[PDB]
């Protein structure tokens, strides 16, 4: 073999994209992380995916967890390990000590274990082997200096066999040493780090590939999620800038708005409805949703502000009946607090809900509600995730944002999302004669002509009614206009 | 000789500029860094470049990675070491232990290793040696004081042979000790630190020369990128302020704009199109791109906001046909998210895309898109890289920035790039009679 | 001098000011620092300067570097140690271990080293000793308690001999302990700390004198630079406020501006040109540089924004020919990125270029370009350096600053430099009838009267033309004024109908 | 006093002044002849003939 490094696909969702193909074949891959990061899972899912997708038998070496529990715990993700053992596709090599025993057994077992490991490889014709918690065997009476030789023996032997290995290491500090003894990092050909970062009393699971000897990869951390389908990574940097874009138009739910946008929203576009509290962003959202059900198309409303009941109330008061929308299976509501999870989880819940309802339109009520507490950089990453996903899925997306300050209108978005979105719908309060009047304005459309006027609009039982602009007024954007009055030419 | 210290060129892109000539001849250089920094490559690339560029034979001493893998991993960059081994230009000295190890090697083995090296040096008439992972050999049962003498023995003996060496050392912290035992720094004549700094969930690789005993060098960290062409360093502080300038004018695509600029943009100038969102910077950029193809000149549009298709849609709706420009091979669109890489990588992608297309014009849509999350200093440093490169490459550059606040701009670029910009085109909204008109 | 301890001059640029006279004679000074800080150089340059300037023989004790390398490495600074060794003025004491050595030696050798040094001192009649990397000798198997007794033995004996010694020690952390074993700091009479502080991916070298038993010294860190001339320190706090000041006036290149300054800029003064980008600060600088060469005086233009060629282009577009100025050897352009080095380095390059050209005028385009990324406190320190240096050298200096916000900027300078400068030139944009017109104003001048009017100015091929002020206007400084009209039709030049031509033939 | 928003109701859009006395809070009339009331320091009209 006088070619480059051939990789084996792990079929772990997102991992093969960061690893540019997957783990290098015939080499050892070190997966380190703190307690509860998902190290044991990553090893299990590695062998399972190789069996079910490629018929490549696997050997699982455990040093602490009993084989009974390993199968037991795996049933969470709905995969029977006991079946693959019966089929001889998987062999859980019990290397865990018994409650009784003796000491002064340093590298005595290590030599014996290699023969036990190589045994299962030749016999089961194994191509993949995952060794869980290799550290736990040195946790007898050893130093860094001693661990290095025992590890290099195992790694070198496994490379000779021609088997692709995954090794699990346990950590104490999230950003300290990659491995316990500060040695494992340099013994392994490849380094993978599982992190469970705290910050803000929340948790964010991240995966990083520190190195893969002989190849390239994506540098940096990438957020993943442990679900009922195992590890799920979102390479939000791997998503390419090649989204489909057409000139197909769609109604906004408001006919006058469709005229103001030069014929309606683009089907392949992202719409932003920004305004102060009480302006009526949720109204446009509701209106935008009904129009999808008028053409008998599916759409999803992601609410993070109001409950499921209160949404029905405010909508019915606007005439539109959301009760019928759910019965006809054309509209699906979710409703969940932003504090209920992390942005990595919400991004998945959205993506998951989309594939199970194949929407043609989507409306997330308040992005600003999701930016609550979360850093701007982590939030901006969430936007690109949802935006790009719906963009390449031909789904028209309407997003809601509440500007922190009303009147004066300093910048559309405080978190600066106005450069990511395609169409900007601006709502604002206008102080006219002691009254808080509203004003709608299509701030921009990348492909359409759109109206330039700042038109007022009232709200009633019928819904939004757009009226005339403030032609005879000055400083309208400021929120506190000034009628100059034409005296008179 | 009775003069200054002679250096040996490494031919590594950027390094020889930083080391002011290359690695000093007859001395060992310590290249330390955490896991995945590119030490092994730096050692390999040091020997390879010596053979291919100077016909200087090399000896590679490995202490952990098996010799088969060294050649195997090298194939990624597209260079066959096995041929160099067969030609006797390169000798891979396997010093790695056997899977059936034994005990006590800290006296006869150091002499043995030197003997094997010296024999290898004399046999192949070698001029360069790279010893990979010297830390691994002390990892048996040694202390800092014991490591100091073993290194001092290793360095000095090699110094007598007259061999210019590169030594690889591993760390634990990125900004902690330079080496593992906190001793290797003062034993070596020259120190080089490879850093893989995290920050913001991204990784930035930097190169620093701590000291070159007897000579000068560039001080500080310098960002490098490991690609399919090996380590590529960008000494952004080395490039000189000697950019070429002429009175030649070029069209903007907008005839009336060319009148507003006194006859059009200069060819050797940096144009800045700033304004709030919706003002129409992409429009001016597109119109700037089309005019390049109208005069049958090549140009590159670096887009980081809109997709390739949406760019086509909006352009065609503006009349101009981007599709025809791609067929005639005068216009090339890249399109990539800012979060797809780091600024050290984006700078390279730009530079790489330029040399493969030799453009006459260049437009990067939304610099503010790249300024997402990244610190101000790292962004300004990235600007200098792209700005200075296009100026010296005779390429007219139009850049785009979206001011965070509409109406009340108060500042061209709030990131303050305009100070390094020659021509500024400003766009803004103006409230006229209840209507949003541009200016 | 009013100090209890007699000191010995190191002749290192700046150190004798920080140590208030040099190193105390008969005592030991500990110079410690991390790797590559310049420890060995300081000890080498300490012996060299003693030989060249005072014919004081020196003994160099090396514990790791080979004697041939000491001589080899010193040639970089243009120092022929091989000659000095041959002349018996310098003796390199090799105490370095063996590539084929045993183990265990750090006790009787310490007593033997005493007998070696005392032999070298007596034979060579040495007055200066440098023991480089004394730490490496305890780097065999020793602890802090063992170090204290062995150092004290070495130091005390050297003090008895009457030798002024410099001891080099290595560190791990830049701001942590002073030395490795945390013991050397209290055994020595004097402690000098060399630092290679990182911060912002750049490297800034500082020298600090922690203590001098028996005397005073300049407290705190002071930036130094290693060049082809060795260590160069900038005691930016030792620079006294005693510069010469005259009433002499010089032209600014712009005649109308000279009127606005009551007779032109002062010779011994600092000029600050402020304004938003595009106003024309670079223009005034060019005119300030041309007028010096037009009167046959030398001047240097320090540019940090534009290239050397673009400066030539834009100047020629303003008429003035910079090419001829370089030919006549009256004008010198530097041009360098602020990111190309640190403030300590830039400050030296500027100081160096001045001494190599002896200008009568100096001009630094965009100080705000040097304030990029650098903390305000470090930038201010740089400004004081250049400003103070130019002031005591009778060099007229014109500085440029670009306000980050245009039209309505509430301050002259964001870094608050307006109190260090003597004369402030203000440029700004004025929104008049949908047009961006410029305006110039002499904000302050220390010794003169100067014009108080905010006159607008146009820029053409001929250069800057100063016209009249916006008398019939309010809120000028705001950038977008409000037109009130009490007159404007009032005289000046009435008489309607026919009062002009355009035109004929010539 | 001003009801800035109500999710399920119509609510007054007027910024009406309100007095406080021994009897409690009493809401009165709006500042119709005033601009920039939200600013805090409004500008009157003319109250001419
Ligand atoms: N069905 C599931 N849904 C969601 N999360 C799950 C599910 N099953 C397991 N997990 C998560 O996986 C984590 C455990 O992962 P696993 O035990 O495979 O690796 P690990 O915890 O890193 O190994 P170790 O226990 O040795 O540290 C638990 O903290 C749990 O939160
Ligand atoms: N039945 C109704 N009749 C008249 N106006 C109504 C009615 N219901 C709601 N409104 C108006 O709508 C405004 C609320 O807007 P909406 O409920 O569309 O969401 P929103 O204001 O964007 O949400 P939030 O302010 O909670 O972020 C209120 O200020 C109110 O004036
Ligand atoms: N073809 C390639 N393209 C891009 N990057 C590569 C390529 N090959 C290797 N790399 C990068 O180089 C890094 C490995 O560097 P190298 O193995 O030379 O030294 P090191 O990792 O510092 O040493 P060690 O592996 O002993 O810790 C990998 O993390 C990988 O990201
Ligand atoms: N077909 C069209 N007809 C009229 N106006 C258009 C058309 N397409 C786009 N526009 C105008 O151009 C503006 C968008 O400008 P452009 O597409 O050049 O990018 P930009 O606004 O500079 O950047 P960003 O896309 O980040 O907002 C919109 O506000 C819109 O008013
Ligand atoms: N001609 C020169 N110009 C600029 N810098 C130089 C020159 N010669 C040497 N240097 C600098 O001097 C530094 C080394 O200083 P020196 O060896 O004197 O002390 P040190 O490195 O602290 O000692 P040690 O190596 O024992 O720690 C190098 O980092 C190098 O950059
Ligand atoms: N040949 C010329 N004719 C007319 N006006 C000119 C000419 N050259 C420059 N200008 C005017 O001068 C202004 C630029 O000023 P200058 O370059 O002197 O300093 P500056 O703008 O402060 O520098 P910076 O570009 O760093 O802001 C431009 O706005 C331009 O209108
Ligand atoms: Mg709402
Ligand atoms: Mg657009
Ligand atoms: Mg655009
Ligand atoms: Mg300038």
């Amino acid at each position: 073999e006088h070619q480059a490094i051939a990789k084996m696909r792990t079929m772990i969702e997102g991992f093969d994209d960061i690893s540019h193909g997957g783990l290098p074949i015939g080499r050892s891959t070190l997966v380190s992380g703190t307690s509860g990061t998902g190290k044991t899972l990553f090893s299990i899912q590695f062998l399972y995916n190789g069996i079910i997708e490629f018929d490549e038998p696997g050997v699982f070496v455990t040093f602490e967890e009993t084989p009974q529990d390993i199968i037991k715990n795996a049933r969470s993700f709905g995969w029977d390990l006991a079946k693959l053992v019966d089929e001889g596709k998987l062999f859980i090599l019990d290397a865990s000590p018994d409650p009784e025993g003796q000491e002064v057994v340093g590298g005595f077992d290590l030599s014996a274990l290699i023969e036990r490991i190589n045994y299962a490889i030749q016999k089961y014709r194994a191509r993949r082997v995952s060794i869980d918690s290799v550290t736990s065997v040195f946790q007898q009476y050893d130093a860094s200096s001693v661990v290095r030789r025992e590890l290099f023996r195992l790694v070198a032997r496994l490379k000779q066999i021609g088997a692709t290995t995954v090794m699990t290491t346990e950590r104490i500090e999230e950003y300290g040493p990659i491995a316990r003894y500060g040695v494992e990092e340099f013994v392994s050909d490849n380094v993978v780090i599982l992190r469970n970062v705290l910050e803000g009393e929340r948790r964010r699971r991240t995966l990083e590939i520190l190195k893969l000897r002989g190849t390239s990869h994506m540098k940096g951390e990438y957020p993943f999620t442990i679900t009922d389908h195992g590890i799920n990574i979102f390479p939000l940097g791997a998503m390419r800038l090649t989204q489909r874009s057409s000139n197909v138009r769609v109604s906004s739910g408001v006919v006058r708005l469709d005229e103001m946008c030069g014929g309606g929203f683009f089907k392949d576009s992202i719409i932003l409805a920004t305004g102060a509290t009480g302006t009526g962003k949720t109204l446009l959202v509701s209106r935008f949703v009904e129009n999808a059900c008028a053409n008998k198309e599916r759409a999803i409303l992601f609410a993070y502000e109001e409950s499921r009941a209160q949404l029905l109330r405010n909508a019915y008061s606007w005439g539109m009946d959301f009760e019928e929308m759910e019965r006809q299976n054309l509209l699906k509501i979710v409703c969940a607090y932003p504090e209920s999870a992390g942005l990595e989880d919400h991004l998945q819940i959205i993506k998951s809900e989309i594939n199970d309802f194949k929407p043609a339109r989507i409306a997330i009520d308040s992005l600003s509600a999701l930016a609550r507490g979360v850093s701007n950089n982590a939030f901006r990453q969430f936007v690109i995730g949802v935006t790009g996903y719906a963009k390449q899925e031909e789904i028209t997306g309407l997003f809601t944002n509440t500007s922190d300050q009303f009147m004066g209108v300093h910048s559309i978005t405080d978190s600066h999302i106005s450069t990511i979105t395609d169409t900007i719908i601006l709502l604002q309060y206008v102080e006219i004669r002691g009254e808080m009047s509203r004003a709608i304005n299509v701030f921009k459309m990348r492909g359409s002509w759109h109206d330039k006027a700042i038109r007022e609009f009232m709200i009633s039982d019928k819904g939004p009614d757009i009226k005339d602009s403030f032609r005879n007024f000055e400083r309208i954007i400021s929120g506190s206009p000034t009628r100059i009055t034409v005296d008179e030419k």
